[PDB]
């Protein structure tokens, strides 16, 4: 191997560390390389951070191993790394300019300025604007300040329109919990045990009072894909109130607008250079720590063109919505109104 001596030795947890070292926009990867790459990468998944921590993310591999990382607020990295007999190691990650390391990690920085990556392909093709959104989701974004005017949970009538987004939303999303991916057809399931049966409906008090029922989480995780565990840990994550909150909050439309007003004349001038245009994509990550804290990470990726500085270089905006759902917190607009307090980031990725 050109990575490592032992690279055909190494668990899929210690391979995608060495990738992320070297860096992963290395210009020696191959083709092929960086494919397998992103599959590796695709296994990341925001999960509830620890007190002094800007990120935590999880990735727990095929073959058994796992990664747990951790970004302190100094930008400091560490990972423990859990081979598949479950033996544990902890290393210090080391990100710099070569690698841009923390750049490939779905964490939220503190930055003056939007963070810019480039992509690995485009664009007005539905599927692969999808497949970019699923490529970002996976990236560093910036967190971006809002105010009265902007913050999403202001207004008249905040989340009022959350049960109509998540109907229109569900079956066209990448929708994973617990690292677990929720195809199209088992998110139509999972909408209509919601109770959504059309733009204008809403849950049902059992399903507000208890989430969703086990017979539909049971259906709901026949037809995703993984193993009997990991079916497991979805039909017990779903059969909670609090499921329901999760996953209905995560598709508010509004999330977009602190971004949106640094960025909307650049996502026009898009919709007009595609006129001589897909729309918003989502991409959700949800996940419960052994502890039993839910966080959601729930991302929308638009096109948007560079600035005048690159002319005719269309990309994708993509904005990070991260927030605990606390305990207790039904999945009516009045409890999330009342307890759920996201915070916006946002990054653009060129080709």
């Amino acid at each position: 191997s050109h990575m490592a001596s032992s690279w055909d030795e190494m668990s899929c947890a210690e391979k995608l560390l060495k990738v992320l070292s070297f860096g992963l926009w290395n210009p020696t990867y191959s083709r092929s390389e960086r494919q397998s790459f992103q599959e590796l990468l695709t296994v990341l998944e925001p999960v509830y951070p620890l007190p002094n921590e800007l990120g935590r993310v999880s990735a727990r591999f095929s073959d058994g191993s796992s990664l747990r990382i951790s970004v302190t607020n100094s930008e400091s990295i560490e990972a423990e790394i859990r081979t598949p007999d479950n033996e544990k190691i902890t290393v210090l990650l080391e990100s710099n300019e070569q690698n841009r390391l923390l750049q490939s990690l779905p964490i939220d920085r503190h930055m003056p300025y939007i963070q810019v990556h480039r992509a690995l392909m485009d664009l007005t093709d539905t599927t692969s604007m999808r497949n970019l959104l699923g490529f970002t989701s996976k990236l560093s974004t910036t967190l971006i300040p809002h105010n009265a005017q902007t913050d999403p949970l202001s207004g008249p009538t905040p989340f009022s329109s959350i049960f109509m987004d998540t109907c229109r939303g569900l079956g066209n999303a990448k929708l994973s919990l617990n690292g677990v991916d929720i195809p199209a057809n088992a998110q139509m399931l999972l909408r209509d045990a919601l109770g959504l049966k059309d733009t204008h409906s809403s849950p049902s008090r059992n399903v507000i009072d208890h989430g969703i029922s086990r017979h539909d989480a049971e259906q709901i995780a026949r037809e995703s894909s993984g193993s009997d565990n990991q079916k497991a840990e979805v039909v017990e994550f779903l059969c909670h109130p609090e499921a329901a909150t999760a996953i209905c909050s995560a598709f508010y439309q509004s999330f977009n607008v602190p971004a949106l007003t640094l960025t909307h004349e650049r996502i026009s001038k898009a919709s007009e250079y595609n006129a001589e245009t897909p729309n918003a994509c989502i991409n959700i990550s949800i996940s419960q720590s052994s502890d039993g804290n839910i966080y959601v990470t729930s991302h929308t990726g638009v096109l948007i063109m560079a600035p005048e500085d690159r002319p005719n270089e269309m990309g994708m905006l993509t904005n990070r919505t991260s927030y605990e759902v606390p305990q207790g917190v039904k999945c009516t607009i009045d409890e999330m109104v009342r307890a759920l307090q996201p915070r916006y980031a946002a990054s653009e990725t060129y080709l």
